[PDB]
């Protein structure tokens, strides 16, 4: 079926997990992550409690299964077992849960630090007083960036807006402590950009006049090749911040009952597939990229299919982030534990039908 068409298998549609399946594929094809994950020492773990073991299972099955892969034990493991869990959280929050879990499980192993190595960048947020000599600098790690979309035509304009200087004057002067209220400038600077760049687009904005979040379907364009050197405080001549589009997570509709899919070119070679739960299919570059720009603001239709998250990988890191994964990257002990796991579930299904 879809494994035979594309080389890639899908994930089952099992309840309403919204953006989850999209995110799981995204992470699975972050090959360096997937390798580290197989290396976690989950020997002792409980399969319905351990996010690390449950993820190993999902990735292993994605790598070896010919049929669509289930996620029930994974959702049970991090406790998001209803629509409501998914409705209470942004996509990046789920991603943070998965990454934190596996990062913690890599402590004291041969693969410790993989998660910050791949996903962590450095920024500094500042408030500079204009008339007095005072500055507050807050250095922060980030694993993702939330880009403003409203009134922005493209990623370049969002980044421009992201690093824009805000004037704190008049009615909103800065409380400068013992200097009293002071005229000031506020901004954020990027010190580094991580090898794997996760960008969420801010389409689900609070609306005062309906007192709810509403999805903004406006046009927002993102390129295949993304140069970010100009947003770095200090550029690097031997490692320019040139990024290549890896994944486009897409939503259709106006609510969490809409359709979620993800487009990926897993090898970073511009050859794209559409991942729609159990159906993986080849698609054009144009289907993956421009057709998810949205807008088209055309009267007969409501056009509400568009990108909400993008994954870019730094050109200089691409061959290493998307380093290939072979049978040798899956420890035998893990393979045995996962077969043991498939047998125990094959027995729980037989015991469940007998009682009914
Ligand atoms: C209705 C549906 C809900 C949903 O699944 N998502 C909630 C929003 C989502 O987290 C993207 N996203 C992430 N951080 C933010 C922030 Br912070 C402000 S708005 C914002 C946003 O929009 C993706 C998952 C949706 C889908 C796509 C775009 C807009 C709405």
């Amino acid at each position: 079926m879809s494994k035979k068409h594309t080389g890639y298998v899908g994930l089952k549609n099992q309840g309403a997990t919204c953006y989850m399946n999209s995110l799981l594929q995204t992470l699975f094809f972050t090959n360096q992550l997937r390798k580290a994950v197989y290396m976690m020492p989950t020997e002792g773990d409980d399969s319905s409690k351990s996010v690390p073991l449950a993820l190993q299972r999902v990735f292993y099955e994605l790598q070896h299964s010919d049929k669509p892969v289930g996620t029930k034990k994974l959702t049970k493991s991090f406790g998001w077992e209803t629509l409501d869990s998914f409705m209470q959280h942004d996509v990046q929050e789920l991603c943070r849960v998965l990454l934190d879990n596996v990062e913690n499980k890599m402590k004291g192993t041969c693969v410790e630090g993989t998660i910050p190595k791949l996903f962590r960048g450095k920024m500094v947020s500042y408030i500079q007083c204009k008339e007095v000599d005072y500055r507050s600098d807050r250095r922060e790690d980030y694993y993702d960036i939330q880009l403003s979309i409203k009134g922005k035509k493209n990623i370049f304009e969002s980044f421009v807006d992201y690093v824009a200087v805000e004037q704190l004057d008049g009615d909103n002067k800065y409380d400068a402590g013992e200097h009293g209220l002071q005229e000031a400038e506020k901004g954020v600077k990027f010190l580094t950009l991580p090898p794997v760049l996760h960008l969420q687009l801010m389409r689900f904005m609070y609306d005062p006049q309906t007192d709810q979040n509403i999805k903004i379907n406006d046009r927002f364009e993102f390129p295949e090749q993304l140069p970010l050197d100009e947003f770095l405080q200090k550029t690097d001549p031997k490692d320019p911040a040139n990024y290549i589009l890896h994944a486009v997570l897409v939503h259709s509709g106006d609510n969490h009952g809409g359709h979620y899919v993800v487009y990926l070119n897993p090898k970073g070679d511009g050859k794209w597939c559409k991942f729609d739960d159990d159906v993986v299919s080849r698609c054009t570059k144009e289907e993956a990229i421009e057709h998810n720009y949205g807008g088209h603001d055309d009267l007969s239709v409501r056009h509400c299919t568009n990108a909400y998250m993008l994954v870019y990988i730094r050109e200089s890191k691409l061959s290493e982030v998307l380093q290939a994964v072979t049978d040798h990257d899956i420890p035998q002990q893990l393979v045995e534990r996962l077969q043991e796991e498939k047998r125990i579930e094959a027995q729980k299904r037989k015991e469940r039908q007998e009682h009914h």
